[PDB]
């Protein structure tokens, strides 16, 4: 099961790009938004872009990129919403949430909060 993560926020696909850039999508036959989530701990994830083989990072700054080497920015807590939304935080970062914008650029970490709908992602099947 890859999956794509659809974000609340504005309706895009999050999207890893093969020279590690991430934003969001709108159409959903990308291949770039084919996800690899694998877990460590119970409720700690790495996400993988299948296609451009990078995993999804948190810098210091809060901007989010994809790095092909997994460091300590590339894992993040999953955790269960209502209504089958899944958000993710920094597991380095801890107050700094997974978020895009309604105009499916990223949302910097640094100014997410847990309410927010930017944060919030359905799992979808690829």
């Amino acid at each position: 099961d890859p999956k794509r993560l659809y974000c609340k926020n504005g309706g895009f696909f999050l999207r890893i790009h093969p020279d590690g850039r991430v934003d969001g999508v709108r159409e959903k036959s990308d291949p770039h938004i084919k996800l690899q989530l694998q877990a460590e701990e119970r409720g700690v994830v790495s996400i993988k872009g299948v296609c451009a083989n990078r995993y999804l990072a948190m810098k210091e700054d809060g901007r989010l990129l994809a790095s092909k080497c997994v460091t300590d920015e590339c894992f993040f807590f999953e955790r269960l919403e209502s209504n089958n939304y899944n958000t993710y935080r920094s597991r380095k970062y801890t107050s700094w949430y997974v978020a895009l914008k309604r105009t499916g650029q990223y949302k910097l970490g640094s100014k997410t909060g847990p309410g927010q709908k930017a944060i919030l992602f359905l799992p979808m099947s690829a």
